[PDB]
């Protein structure tokens, strides 16, 4: 499915070149803007586990998830994938757990060690 297309055909976007963050563009977006650090985010997203039947959506606030990007309001892996991102832009992330909630987990809800993906579509971007 949708995790094993990532990690055979994702991109890695580290910095460190270390496969915790893999991307597949699966909408492209409109224009040639991706959010700075410091803009106001809007998106909406849904997550999983890799290994879970559990999955969290912002379709369930019928709401925008808004963020500030690079501020640490959200785990490593959003602020390095969501700034690849454009305006309109739905992205698949396959995310290691150095780059989310590593060794120690958030218990009960996210277990130790846990690779976790997401579907985001970027909604709009603002300057701060
Ligand atoms: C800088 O590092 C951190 C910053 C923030 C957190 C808290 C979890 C932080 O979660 C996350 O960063 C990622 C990416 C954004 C969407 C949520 N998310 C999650 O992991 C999800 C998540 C995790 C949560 O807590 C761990 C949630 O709160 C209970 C949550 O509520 C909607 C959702 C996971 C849920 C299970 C399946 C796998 C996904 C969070 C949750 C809810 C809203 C957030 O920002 C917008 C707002 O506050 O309105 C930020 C952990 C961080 O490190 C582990």
């Amino acid at each position: 499915g949708a995790p094993a297309t990532v990690t055979e055909q994702g991109e890695d976007i580290t910095s460190k070149k270390d496969r915790g963050v893999l991307k597949i563009v699966k909408r492209v977006g409109n224009g040639e803007e991706t959010p700075l650090i410091g803009d106001k985010v809007y998106v909406h997203y849904k997550g999983a586990l890799s290994n879970g039947k559990k999955e969290d959506s912002s379709h369930d606030r019928n709401e925008p998830f808004v963020f500030s990007l690079g501020k640490g309001q959200v785990i490593k892996a959003w602020d390095i994938g969501v700034a690849t991102l454009k305006k309109g832009e739905i992205a698949h992330l396959l995310i290691k757990p150095e780059y989310a909630y590593g060794s120690a987990g958030s218990l009960p809800k996210i277990p130790s060690n846990a690779t976790l993906f997401f579907e985001i579509e970027l909604l709009d971007f603002k300057g701060e």
